[PDB]
């Protein structure tokens, strides 16, 4: 859990920045090899510790692995490096990525979310900006800062007091402050829309309240250019208003798995 600061080398240039503080590239002296790492630096401590406590429990290829934690000048969260960075920024910069490759990447996210659902953990921040690329064909889910381990007796997490990424939030999140794997299914639909729109922001030019008003009228975002009908139908199904009728990640993953192999064998 706790790492040796003497074994950690941080780069001067920062990878990203936000509410948290900063993300910097580094190197950690492992068992015999040296491991390139992404380091979240705080510069709040309870939120970093809880985030590390969640990541310490997760074991899946489609989730970012935590190496450990370190207390130096600031509190640090050391993670395995996903070199190509956020999915949204990647697709904005690489607008010629094929449709089959986008299906492949969103399917990876669904396999990691299928795992999270089975482990009864709610992500609560599932967006294309929180998907990181190891390769152009290898996605991992990151950002477990809002993530919760569900109580043994509850299928949801109830938030006590409402910043919230409302454009990604299911109606029950807005209306009842209730966060479940099925609300993560809603966010995954928005994620699918972003990926097929090549990292474009959802509900362009709209306020949070205007989004709520639009969803309340039964209106949904349209089909992105070049997005197959089958993929847009899945997005719409993730956008089922009623939580009970909305599919779970095992059904979402199966839909995507089958479609991907249908496209794969069709290309041959
Ligand atoms: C903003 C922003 N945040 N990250 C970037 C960013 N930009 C480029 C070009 N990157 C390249 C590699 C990379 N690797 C990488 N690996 C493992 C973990 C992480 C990572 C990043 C975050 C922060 N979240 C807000 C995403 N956490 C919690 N974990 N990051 C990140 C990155 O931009």
């Amino acid at each position: 859990v706790y790492l040796d600061r003497k074994l950690l080398t941080l780069e001067d240039k920062e990878l990203g920045s936000g509410n948290f503080g900063t993300v910097k590239k580094g190197y950690y002296q492992m068992k015999k090899v040296v491991k390139t790492v992404a380091v979240k630096i705080l510069k709040l401590k309870d939120e970093l510790l809880a985030e590390a406590n969640v990541m310490q429990q997760l074991d899946n290829p489609y989730i970012v692995r935590m190496i450990g934690i370190c207390e130096a000048e600031s509190w640090m969260l050391v993670m395995e490096m996903a070199e190509l960075g956020p999915l949204n920024k990647y697709l904005q910069q690489n607008r010629h990525v094929k449709d089959k490759n986008i299906i492949e990447l969103v399917h990876q996210v669904s396999m990691g979310m299928k795992y999270l659902e089975e482990s009864n953990f709610v992500h609560r921040d599932l967006a294309a900006r929180n998907v990181l690329l190891v390769t152009q064909h290898y996605a991992k889910i990151s950002d477990f800062g809002l993530s919760k381990a569900l109580r043994a007796d509850e299928n949801y997490y109830k938030a006590q007091t409402h910043k919230w990424p409302v454009k990604w939030y299911a109606p029950e999140c807005i209306n009842y402050y209730k966060f479940s794997s099925k609300s993560d299914v809603w966010s995954f639909g928005v994620l699918m829309w972003e990926a097929f729109s090549y990292g474009q922001k959802p509900y362009r030019g709209m306020k949070g309240s205007e989004v709520t008003a639009m969803l309340e009228k039964g209106e949904r975002m349209g089909c992105p250019a070049g997005c197959p009908r089958e993929m847009y139908d899945l997005m719409n199904l993730c956008w089922t208003y009623d939580v009970e009728n909305r599919p779970g990640f095992a059904a979402v993953e199966l839909r995507l798995r089958n479609y991907y192999y249908d496209v794969v064998n069709h290309h041959h």
